[PDB]
């Protein structure tokens, strides 16, 4: 299809079009990307991801068209600790993507350790909400919580300082304009606190024509819940300037 | 997802979200539901169907909601014979639906001979564009080409006279309104000739919560091509009393 859209105001338990990988599962009409115990508390060493089953036509070589897409979603992070880790990410990748070996912790379940910072060895665009930055294990991170745009590398090509708020839902809008090639990210807490970051990227030279979109989260030795509460996505192929 | 939408202005051969069954396949940016030879001429004894891979959430028992959906599509039929057969149909059935054994010809690849008219043995709603009505074989049809609403049976619960026009595209709009439970069909030719038929049906007593949507067509001894040219679909769960 030239255009595709779907909306999940909430996440009832009987899903049919979601691919669950790792420890992701539905609980209380929301997706718990990372594992939790009996009483609902976050645990260490856990990775989880979800992907919508239908493939998205990001760009078409023959018509020379590129998709204009928009992803809106909201998540909350909760942890008994004040050092919640490691973060959640919205990503776009080849249709057959799977959790790479040893991609837990700071790799957010998106990259393999050996190639985490090798751009020519990956095919993924992700918007990360990173809450852990210890310079010993996450040597690639700026020294503070942040929102980052990741293009084939765990080391963001662009970031903005971010504030983690326990149990507070963050509303996020991600838009890609094929006409300007700008990937814009706008995140806001209910009180109006706003965060913005954008980067120019030619999705055609990064990803195949058909892809899958989803979310990933992980927790290494430090933990927190990564709760996806709602998600809408729309994509339309367009002839650009 | 509560809402799902997709549009195929055309059908490039590079498809990922379509489920092809029988002889259905892409040729010339269009879906040829029934088999055609090297020259593109229709052949006898062929059945074919396509289904969008993503399941549509038609209704939700818990929330007491029922989907509002619209399907807009266009097709053309062509045959050197004076009695091209057998017809094309847009249908809605359970997710695991497959072509029934012996469902060729007049059964449109939708029903098995043994229960083609047993409304308790089937789960399918279809809008058929039936061009073959020979009273000796298709005993269940009115004696003329017609558009029919099929609810669990090849014997339409409602039919209206229709004109078959070789090589001319018919634009069809099929909508369902959960508040009135009206399934409306409006079809037009490029010259303004209009056909419309409506029927009240509670989809919850006929189909399961999750379904797949698609098209089916078949040719028995008589034949014609059944070319699906474009298709857009959308559905949203809504509250009903
Ligand atoms: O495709 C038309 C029609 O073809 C078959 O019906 C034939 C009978 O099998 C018999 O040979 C007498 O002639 C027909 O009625 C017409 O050719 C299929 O059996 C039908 O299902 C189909 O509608
Ligand atoms: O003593 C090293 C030990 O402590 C960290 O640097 C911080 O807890 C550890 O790194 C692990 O845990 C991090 C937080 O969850 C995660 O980001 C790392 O990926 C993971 O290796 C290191 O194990
Ligand atoms: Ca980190
Ligand atoms: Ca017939
Ligand atoms: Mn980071
Ligand atoms: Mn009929």
């Amino acid at each position: 299809q030239d255009s595709l859209s779907f909306g999940f105001p909430t996440f009832p338990s009987d899903q049919k079009n979601l691919i669950f990988q790792g420890d992701a599962q539905i609980k209380n009409n929301a997706v718990q990307l990372t594992k939790t115990d009996s009483n609902g508390n976050p645990v260490a060493s856990t990775v989880g991801r979800i992907l919508f089953s239908a493939q998205v036509h990001l760009w078409e070589k023959s018509s020379s068209r590129v998709a204009n897409f928009q992803s809106q979603f909201s998540f909350s992070l909760k942890s008994p600790l004040s050092n919640g880790a490691d973060g959640i990410a919205f990503f776009i990748a080849p249709p057959d993507t799977t959790i790479p070996s040893g991609s837990g912790g700071g790799l957010l379940g998106l990259f393999a350790p050996g190639t985490a910072q090798n751009t020519s060895a990956n095919q993924v665009i992700a918007v990360e909400f990173d809450t852990f930055y210890a310079q010993d294990s996450n040597t690639w991170d700026p020294n503070y919580p942040h929102i980052g745009i990741d293009v084939n590398s765990i080391r963001s090509v662009k970031t903005v300082k971010w504030d983690r708020r326990d149990g507070q839902s963050l509303n996020v809008l991600v838009t890609f304009n094929p006409s300007t090639r700008n990937l814009d990210v706008v995140a806001t807490y209910s009180d109006g606190t706003r965060y913005e970051v954008s980067y120019e990227v030619d999705v055609r030279s990064v990803l195949p024509e058909w892809v899958r979109v989803g979310f990933s989260a992980a927790s290494g030795e430090q933990y927190q819940t990564h709760t996806l509460e709602s998600w809408s996505f729309t994509s339309t192929l367009l002839y650009t300037a």
